[PDB]
């Protein structure tokens, strides 16, 4: 069983550290439940976003294997092209031995200049992963590494340390209540049926049911645009002169829970939770059209009230509200 500390960054994203290499090159990498490639920056690349993070440099690892295979991403927000090599990755804990991972060459635009990690390191399954390079957690599973063919999350609020990653094993001393398991629905992202969200008793959206994805790498919890603007208006939240969403801070102590219900078991957000002396909401309009129909991303928001459990044996997600 291993454990991947993980940074929490201002509440806004959830970082660890993995060495890469032999000798190891350290490397800070967001671990995201939304996609499914490892990459980091390397040598190749003159990016402006490479020049400000840490590169691998295959040429001072003994362990590295070229091949001569290509790699694209575009992410919501970001973009990558690289080389695919093989690695020995230590992650927590793990020498992830025999890891295929993306080598940087271009990475544009100014979110991956500003942000804080180096790269990206993908726990969803392997269908969405570019140019079929094998997960972290297939190549561990593979291997024999973990014993238990799960991880699970724990993500920290109040910007606290403690979140982890646990690579092979549930604990349960990271919340309370019972697990309960929600099938995937689509196995490709951690993507799972959505019954209702209620307020007050009322129905406010996903009407009729929905579809979403559980999701390390994104902050907030979105929607599609027309059911999250009503969700704004039903929370009293008006955007600004900034493009800000801004909602008064008295209202967290006057509003009510928003309830997800998910497989028929129902799931509060209290608006400590769902809104961030200048608070803002933590709902986000975007619309994400798959053949499923339109994502919602259940992210950080949600996550850092939920331990969750993500089950590759099963093909199912657990949650259970934090202690
Ligand atoms: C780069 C990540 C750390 C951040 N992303 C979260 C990630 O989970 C998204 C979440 C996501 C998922 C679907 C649509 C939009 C965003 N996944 C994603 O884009 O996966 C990509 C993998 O290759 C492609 O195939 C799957 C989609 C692509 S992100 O949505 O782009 C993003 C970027 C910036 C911020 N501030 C917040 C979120």
């Amino acid at each position: 069983i291993g454990d991947e500390p993980l940074e929490n960054y201002l509440d806004t994203e959830y970082f660890g550290t993995i060495g890469i290499g032999t000798p190891a090159q350290d490397f800070t990498v967001i671990f995201d439940t939304g996609s499914s490639n490892l990459w980091v920056p390397s040598v190749y690349c003159s990016s402006l976003a490479c020049s400000d993070h840490n590169q691998f440099n295959p040429d001072d690892s003994s362990t590295f294997e070229a091949t001569s295979q290509e790699l694209s991403i575009t992410y919501g927000t970001g973009s990558m092209t690289g080389i695919l090599g093989y690695d020995t990755v230590q992650v927590g804990g793990i020498s992830d031995t025999n890891q295929i991972f993306g080598l940087s060459e271009t990475e544009p635009g100014s979110f991956l200049y500003y942000a804080p990690f180096d790269g990206i390191l993908g726990l969803a399954y392997p269908s969405i992963s570019a140019s079929g390079a094998t997960p972290v957690f297939d190549n561990l599973w593979d291997q024999g590494l973990v014993s238990q063919d799960l991880f699970s999350v724990y993500l920290s609020s109040n910007d606290d340390s403690g979140s982890v990653v646990l690579l092979g094993g549930i604990d349960s001393s990271y919340y309370t209540g019972s697990l309960n398991w929600v099938p995937v629905s689509v196995e490709g992202y951690w993507q799972i049926t959505l019954d209702s969200i209620t307020m007050d008793g009322e129905t406010i959206a996903c009407s009729g049911g929905c579809q979403a994805i559980v999701d390390t790498g994104t902050s907030l919890l979105t929607g599609p645009t027309s059911a999250i603007a009503n969700i704004q208006s039903d929370i009293g939240a008006s955007e600004n002169s900034d493009g800000e969403m801004v909602i008064s801070c008295s209202s967290i102590d006057s509003l009510p829970d928003i309830v997800f219900t998910i497989n028929g078991v129902q799931y509060p957000l209290s608006p400590s939770a769902y809104i961030l002396d200048s608070c803002t909401s933590g709902f986000e309009g975007m619309d994400v059209p798959t053949s499923s129909g339109e994502l919602w991303i259940l992210g950080d928001v949600f996550i850092r009230q939920y331990y969750t459990v993500f089950d590759r044996a099963n093909n199912k997600v657990g949650l259970a509200p934090v202690a």
